[PDB]
């Protein structure tokens, strides 16, 4: 069974007149690191090239942040995936959209399983 102490990353979205909102809300049990890029999508089937920077400031433990992009009047749906590229340039963090603004993240790679 996974290991205990196992948080996640959850990203709420929410989309205005041209333009979304993407706000994280550092549930680990660690802390974000900064210079970091978000790698939104749409939906996932055919969305667009919108990619946000998350700045050279960093998060913390239930921290919480909001990023404004745009233009962008698209219209959210089931699917749209994103994805946390910390400054190393690879995602750590990735999750879809659906009903609810906020979904869990996590990572795309297994850290560890005994």
């Amino acid at each position: 069974v996974e290991p205990p102490n196992e948080r996640s990353l959850q990203i709420t979205m929410n989309q205005r007149d041209n333009s979304l909102y993407f706000q994280l809300f550092n549930n680990t049990n660690s802390v974000l690191a900064g210079n970091c890029k978000l790698k939104f999508t749409d939906a996932g089937d055919k969305p667009t090239t919108q990619i946000i920077d998350m700045g050279p400031h960093e998060i913390g433990i239930k921290e919480y942040k909001e990023y404004r992009y745009f233009p962008y009047a698209l219209d959210l749906e089931a699917g749209s995936t994103i994805e946390i590229e910390n400054q190393y340039g690879e995602v750590i963090f990735l999750g879809k959209y659906g009903s609810s603004p906020m979904i869990n993240l996590r990572p795309p790679s297994r850290l560890s399983a005994e």
